[PDB]
């Protein structure tokens, strides 16, 4: 969440810009004018709290000069236990005060980024970027690595290539439930070593997180809208956790309560985050939306100063790695509107699906600056300073299969994508079609 | 469960193979004839529900009749709707002597195969075999790959090499959290993706399993004790799953309903099943016993006549993958005593740990006959007869890290095993430890 003193501008915060974040936002505007407010009782509790103390150390010392001379003290005893009755009662309040006011602060968005396109419809996303490979010329339905004609959709090709089963997945977990099977297994192992690979070829420090996270944590790096929604719970006997959604929940308080005390020469720390993730809310056919998935993801922190170059260096890096398995694409920046709390600013890179006929988002990259880094205590440097955190996307690998898929199929089979052919057993350059589908020409 | 026929002398059966297998098992010997004793309560009720329709079809046709002759039918209606109120009675009756007899039968282990030691203390557990690298006197306190003093334990290796962080993961997700960092995570994909290709080269086809299952589905295929006790539930809104144990659970389920009617050339069926897994029992320091690791599992379906035969390929699978990495082990026949409900027959292959200086499971073989897919109704060929269901580890990860790390650890860091390093960015030999610990000499 923001600073408390971000909406004091008394203690040099900013609340005009606060209010103009929220409106772009399309959230409450008014939450800003209540926490100033519930700010000044809050402040009004601790001047009574400290002048009972004061008052209650100097009846004290009068007790005891009463006690002394041997005088009684009832007067003084009363108007201690008075004071002290008071005293209970502010306390309490104080501690009520500072839980609310915490509670609303927390509701308040990231402070929206100024180059974000102010709107709450889609439509107006920024084309930032436009990216084919030079022998492809122009998005539509041909498959953009083989020029064969887009023919099936990323469901029909890896039923074809017998690289899934949808069928016995249902039966088993339910909606959108799914085996992967033979190449379908070795294409995504595929795409989690390169990636991983890739990203530690650059720096990045592989890491791979558990994917059960306790609440008090999670509440920390996440809004709430995503718990009563996004994630699973898990019952363990009388306890509960929750499965995370991405990496960049647990990877975000990896370094939570730490202190990066000499940042130039610390920072940026970067990290290639692996795991599955788990969403409740996955909507057609196929293992392009489904509830269980794995990803590679970008996770960095650095100096509140460095973290605008960086974003521009993180979608830098997802973009060389579509680039890399030669899939169109073009980057997008995300309306104010469609941000969620923690982003100051998002890109999303989305791939051209040439049977869909459309781009379809495969990776998100969002600089949300100190927003969780302040939650999480993971301090900047010599009020605090704390890191900056972003995250971003490498590969969601089933669904980065499902581009693949689509194009780089022809007319009987699929294509390998050349750089992950070292990652697949017998290096194929192509695998063919094992079954033909029910519905055909 | 067994097959209620199997309880019935009268119907081929042979409950007193049962009640020797229950003793050997040192589970209730009384429960064969309370099956029995119940299974004759269920044919009378049969036996008087089919007496009453005879007799009410009989009624039936009298008072047809008597309509016809338009004469009074009052004693007929009376009597018809008498035997209709015992049908009534007779049919909820049934439908809970049918229920009752169901749960006792599912309470009852699998026939105990002969060859199996009778005892319920694993002292006696039959040493099958026992292999050692030919370059590697004898298990004692020696890194069985480097020659070098086994100094550190699994932890304090991995721990050097900074390849996890149990400290960040307790922080995160609690009780033996962990995350897997750096050369600790390629290691763990190297054993993934080695498992992978290993078994795919003997036939095996790679299946990536759901980690989540339906309850109703997971209770065909695991026994009581391991949902409460063992398994996570997942909360989905008002919507309950669990987490697997292992990916033998979904895929013994994979052709639940299914028909293999020419068994000669449709089996066996060999899976090399991958997913994570999550145990609610785990337990010191290490990756050794945790809550949620990743297995690949041998997951074989054959005709009844020849899961013996393939009981012990499977078990020579599972050396020959140990053999390959240079690691000493030794096969264990585990005694009656110990067997879950659906083994007939288990091995143990235990690894050798040099500074534990003990041999520890890493492998467990079993060959479940048709216990499980008589539940699943998974028929073989043309009561009724089902195939036979074997499941035997190939590797449990993590846990396989941790014997390559005490035995291929030296001086100044961790050699890799040969048959690992393609899988392993730089294919390195060798990795050197990055870290002192607290403790040393």
């Amino acid at each position: 969440m923001l600073d408390i003193n971000a909406f004091l501008v008394e203690k040099g915060g900013d609340p005009e810009i606060i209010k103009a974040s929220q409106k772009k936002r399309g959230d409450s505007v008014e939450l800003v004018d209540e926490i100033i407010a519930e700010y000044k009782e809050w402040v009004k509790l601790r001047f009574d709290l400290d002048e009972h103390n004061k008052k209650l150390n100097s009846v004290q010392k009068e007790i005891g000069k009463r006690f002394k001379a041997k005088e009684d003290a009832k007067d003084l005893i009363a108007e201690k236990e008075k004071l002290s009755n008071e005293k209970k009662e502010i306390i309490e309040k104080e501690a009520e005060a500072d839980k609310n006011l915490r509670s609303k602060i927390n509701q308040v968005g990231n402070i929206v980024h100024e180059s974000v396109v102010d709107s709450q419809d889609e439509e107006n996303n920024e084309l930032v970027r436009t990216w084919t490979p030079e022998n492809y010329k122009k998005p539509e339905q041909i498959a953009a690595a083989t020029g064969a004609p887009a023919k099936l959709s990323h469901h029909e090709v890896l039923l074809r290539l017998d690289g899934y089963d949808p069928e016995r997945g249902v039966r088993i977990v339910g909606h959108r439930g799914y085996f992967l099977r033979n190449y379908g297994v070795f294409l995504n192992q595929a795409l989690i070593n390169y990636g991983l690979s890739f990203l530690s070829s650059k720096g990045y420090v592989p890491l791979q997180a558990p994917v059960m996270m306790n609440k008090e944590v999670m509440a920390k790096t996440a809004q709430l809208s995503q718990f009563d929604e996004e994630l699973y719970k898990v019952i363990d006997g009388e306890d509960e956790k929750y499965l995370i959604a991405t990496s960049e929940q647990p990877i975000s308080a990896y370094h939570a309560g730490e202190w990066f005390e000499s940042p130039a020469e610390q920072l940026p720390v970067r990290y290639a985050g692996y795991s599955s993730c788990f969403r409740r809310e996955a909507g057609a056919w196929g293992i392009f939306r489904v509830h269980a998935f794995e990803k590679i993801e970008q996770f960095v922190l650095t100096e509140p100063e460095k973290s605008w170059e960086e974003f521009d260096r993180m979608i830098g890096c997802s973009e060389e790695f579509y680039q890399s398995l030669g899939l169109p694409y073009r980057v997008v920046g995300i309306v104010s509107g469609e941000l969620n709390n923690a982003a100051a600013k998002k890109y999303d890179l989305e791939a051209w699906f040439p049977f869909q006929q459309e781009y379809k988002e495969l990776v998100s990259c969002s600089n949300c600056t100190d927003y969780q880094s302040r939650n999480l205590e993971i301090r900047c440097g010599i009020e605090k300073k704390y890191v900056h955190c972003l995250n971003s996307t490498l590969s969601a690998t089933e669904r980065t299969i499902c581009c693949i898929l689509e194009n780089y199929q022809k007319e009987d089979g699929l294509v390998i994508p050349e750089v992950l052919r070292k990652y697949i057993p017998g290096e194929p350059e192509f695998i063919p079609y094992i079954k033909e589908l029910p519905k055909n020409t």
